[PDB]
């Protein structure tokens, strides 16, 4: 086909236009605005289109000759494609575009009406002309609106470098309605921030619809047991999505890819009440807090009820009534009469949950009486001490927080999942790890990841440091049965850039914040799944 | 050269012989034993042997097809001199899928088995292989064979198996010439028969491609050569960095050390040191298949395992370790060191309430290094014991030094903040979090302790081990360890030893020194770890 032996290719940017949200990938839409771009500069997005539009690989081109020669019977640059506004958006100092063939389609202009160096075409059949009289090696169509609409409609483009600016501007101009049968996303890249607004860039593929060291790989992989046996007994061809995609780059499949690794491979256990699981044991997950807020995308989530829950942790509180009044209801099952007599808590008062996360980070080791109990001054405030550390010894190895009391564990409602926080310091910024004993990965993990994320984001504010990465080690890592299917759906969901955290910048010690501090923009997500 | 072109390989499995002594690659060399192999059966080898004799590739022969033959189902050849043919029995003739070759001066194709071939003179080969249609050529032994075909430098490649075991030997390999040959690849170590066991492989020396280019696009945002923060000099690892496949799960340490030195923050510690540092790694090793004891260099463990013992009585008296010539804890213990805690109140080694106080009397309120604190406190020791036992399948089964409450009064706060356990179909393994690790001297010690501990736990409960899983935190190399470790990435791994307990031990606390024995450790030299 015409753009598979031209290698003619699509490369564009697309923010959210001003239209319970329903979201897909036509939420990512919007091209320019009264001639020019709806955003200032998106410095990350030029980056990455100079990286794109001026790659060439000279090994690769005897192979191109030869293919475009064959279907016509018979220092290298790509070519570029610009609609005429396109053009006349572009800077003086930088056009012709450097480093590039330019192509410039008008009616109303002719090679008359330019100084520049650039090829003026009337039409589209006179792009495959010059594409079959040029050594070039690819060819990228680089809108505008007019020109994108005009390729896709005559099926000229073979894949779409598509960058999605997860933020809002005014837009009069849209790039068309991608018809999914004729093109699916085969890549998605990391997330980042550029200019005050997320980012990543998706690939979409036109549809279906020395190399002795190749051999001592397999030589190497002779012991291999799993040769297609159905390992545990899901099926992978109801993962056809998660699967089919090539470049899963998106921070959100550390996550996912745990999901299906326990899925794939996970050991068979009837856990604390019979309900059984697939576990396995010790994994790690890095979050650039820099370039986003890992909030999952693949599933809503609402972060209201662990904001309040990280509060009352802060405040030292262990008083589950707090959080109900509130509306939060985490900890309501674990307050009940029956729930505290079968911890044998026979003398702890309902929703009294005893030494708990909050006693511990601001009293450990203080003797617990009850949730009402003034406890200043008891047992060390590990918070304080952690704070201060990273403040004037930055370079300390012993700056952690732990609410693995061992003293106390049976006095709790239930022992600590977060075992403990680790921080580290260089060059103005704080890194965490966060320790995690046992791990829910479709009900508990992802909120798990936003409350540790946001308590990183508080630790560096009040601590005049910037976020850098939060790290989850997983020990104990399990789906329960029930959620198997549910999981299913959402690994065949593909993320959307992550959105931003804003906390109130005027909040200077841990204990100042409220829930209105904190501002989730930009969360754009699948909808919402029932685990169960 | 012949070699180079024709695709002539070697497949041999060399243990160790039975001649304070020195390790070099020409420690394997054992071949063979009154005409038979040194050893009884070694499957994980025969299943080796089998796959990459067999295996052949239809698209990568063409660049052979026209090249042997741009030089004057498609099987693969092998050689083997008669003994090495006639040391075989015979269900197994002619070695199915392959074209068996001989290397016989005497008796011909009259004389021998199948519809096979035969040569009588070493360069009567030259030729043959120039004729038929092959994928590629492997020299099956015995030593008479291997032996003269690496005088003549038409040897390409050698698929040389570590046996880390000792045997009676009558026949050996060549010396391999170390600057006429260099190791590519090493493989995963593994426990078959009693034995480990690596594969390695030896060269000569010499003195949908459109989702590639998508690669590229989305490495824009990354790094290059002054970025890749180096005044370490790469080039100073060739032999780290011409490896193409490094799967010795000793890898996983070294691999750590080469991503600290060339993407390490360069930090300043308490005194002026210097450190080059990240957070956050985590290694694993299969203890069911090796005992992942550094091979680098040379590790010594009667201290690390008196440490443990130490920790399992529970005491916290320096002077126990100090009288048996363990001096881990030594600096912590002074009147200078103590007094800098500002612990002017603590006895010299009285060492406070650290990791044997914590294991079995978390919460007592602790005294002096001498008072007796029987059913005081937290047994966690006791209880994940209990635990495994009992509950296998609890999620709560964590050992924890890290007492929130005592670290003040601790000779110093642990490194080792806590071991959880998880048991499946009888194994156990154990994760141990590691806050403050040094990578140069510390964690080869650390992952020592931890799989011996696991080991200890495993047997006491009747399970096997299964993985130690060494989580880092604040990972990093001290800026003067940089020379050794550079020497050190240099080193390819030995195939790991083994650890034996004395089975009878059953109960944590009955443990001695002599229950604990290391076997097969192969090892490069000691490294000071300055200077
Ligand atoms: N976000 C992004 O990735 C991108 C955004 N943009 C934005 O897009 C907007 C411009 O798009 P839009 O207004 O649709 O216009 P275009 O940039 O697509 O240019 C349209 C003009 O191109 C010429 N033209 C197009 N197709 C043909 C053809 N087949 N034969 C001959 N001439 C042809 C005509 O020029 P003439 O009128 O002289 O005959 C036509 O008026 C701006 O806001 C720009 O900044 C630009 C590209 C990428
Ligand atoms: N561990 C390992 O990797 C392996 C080692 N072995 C072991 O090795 C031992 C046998 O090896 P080894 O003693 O070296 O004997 P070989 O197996 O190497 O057999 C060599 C024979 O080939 C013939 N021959 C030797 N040199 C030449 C030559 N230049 N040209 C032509 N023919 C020649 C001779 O047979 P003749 O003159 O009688 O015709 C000679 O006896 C056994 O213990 C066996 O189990 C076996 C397989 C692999
Ligand atoms: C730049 C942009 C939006 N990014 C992607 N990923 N895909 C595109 N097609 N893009 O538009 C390219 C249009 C050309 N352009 C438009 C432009 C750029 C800046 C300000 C106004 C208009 C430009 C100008 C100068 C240089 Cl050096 C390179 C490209
Ligand atoms: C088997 C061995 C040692 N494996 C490696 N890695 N390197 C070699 N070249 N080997 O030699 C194999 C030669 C003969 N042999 C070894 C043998 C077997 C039984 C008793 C003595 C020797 C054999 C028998 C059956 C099969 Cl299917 C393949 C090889
Ligand atoms: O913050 C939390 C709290 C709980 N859990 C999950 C992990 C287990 O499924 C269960 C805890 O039960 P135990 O592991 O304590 O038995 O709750 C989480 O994932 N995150
Ligand atoms: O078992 C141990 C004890 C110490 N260290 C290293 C880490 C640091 O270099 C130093 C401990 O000092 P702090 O991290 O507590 O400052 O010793 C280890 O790696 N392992
Ligand atoms: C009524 S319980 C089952 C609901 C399930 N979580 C769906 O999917």
């Amino acid at each position: 086909q015409v753009c598979d032996v031209f290698d003619i290719y699509a490369i564009c940017a697309c923010c959210k236009v001003e239209s319970n949200e329903v979201f897909n990938n036509y939420t990512f839409r919007g091209l320019g605005n009264k001639g020019v771009l709806p955003w200032k500069c998106i410095s990350l997005d030029m980056k990455y289109f100079r990286a794109v539009t001026t790659y060439v690989n000279e090994s690769k081109y005897e192979k191109l000759k030869y293919k475009r020669c064959k279907y016509l019977n018979k220092k290298l640059q790509n070519v570029v494609v610009m609609g005429r506004t396109n053009w006349e958006s572009i800077p003086k100092k930088f056009k012709p575009l450097s480093n590039r063939i330019n192509v410039i389609l008008s009616r109303t202009l002719k090679k008359e009406d330019f100084d520049e160096d650039v090829y003026i075409i009337n039409k589209v059949e006179d792009l495959i002309v010059l594409l079959g009289k040029l050594n070039y090696y690819k060819c990228f169509i680089l809108g505008g609106s007019v020109v994108y609409q005009e390729f896709l409609e005559k099926k000229l483009i073979k894949k779409i470098y598509f960058t999605r600016i997860n933020s809002t501007y005014e837009c009069d101009v849209f790039f068309p309605e991608i018809n999914e049968n004729e093109y699916q996303i085969i890549s998605v890249s990391d997330v980042y921030t550029s200019n005050n607004t997320t980012l990543d860039f998706i690939i979409y593929k036109k549809t279906n619809n020395d190399d002795e060291e190749e051999d001592d790989f397999v030589y190497f992989n002779f012991n291999k047991e799993k040769e297609e046996k159905n390992k545990n007994s899901i099926h992978p061809n109801d993962f056809q999505i998660y699967n089919s995609l090539k470049y899963k780059y998106h921070p959100e499949y550390q996550y996912l890819n745990i999901i299906y690794d326990i899925m794939m491979n996970g050991n068979k256990q009837s856990d604390r009440t019979g309900v059984g699981v697939l576990s396995k044991f010790g994994y790690i997950m890095k979050f650039d807090l820099s370039q986003y807020f890992p909030l999952l995308t693949t599933k809503k989530l609402f972060l209201r009820g662990i904001i309040e829950e990280l509060l009352w942790f802060i405040r030292g509180e262990t008083n589950g009534n707090t959080l109900l009044n509130k509306n939060v209801r985490i900890w309501e099952a674990n307050g009940t009469r029956e729930f505290l007599d079968n911890r044998k808590l026979f003398h702890r008062e309902v929703n009294d949950l005893g030494p708990i996360y909050g006693f511990q980070w601001r009293h450990f080791g203080a003797e617990y009486t009850n949730m009402y109990d003034n406890y200043e001054n008891k047992g060390v405030d590990q918070l304080k001490n952690i704070i201060n550390l990273i403040k004037n010894d930055p370079t300390s190895r012993r700056i952690l927080l732990c609410a693995w009391n061992v003293k106390d564990l049976d006095q709790m409602a239930l022992p600590p999942c977060h075992i403990l926080c680790q921080f580290y310091v260089f060059d103005g910024k704080l890194s965490c790890i966060m320790y995690q004993r046992s791990c829910d990965l479709g009900l508990g993990v992802p909120f798990n990841i936003a409350s540790y994320s946001i308590f990183t984001h508080m630790i560096a504010q009040v601590c005049n440091l910037q976020p850098a990465q939060f790290i989850h080690v997983l020990g104990n890592a399990h789906v329960y049965n029930n959620h198997i299917d549910s999981l299913k759906i959402q690994l065949n969901r593909i993320p959307y850039p992550f959105p931003t955290l804003k906390l109130n910048p005027d909040i200077k010690n841990i204990e100042d914040f409220t829930i209105s501090d904190f501002t989730i923009q930009n969360y754009v997500h699948h909808e919402k799944i029932s685990m169960d």
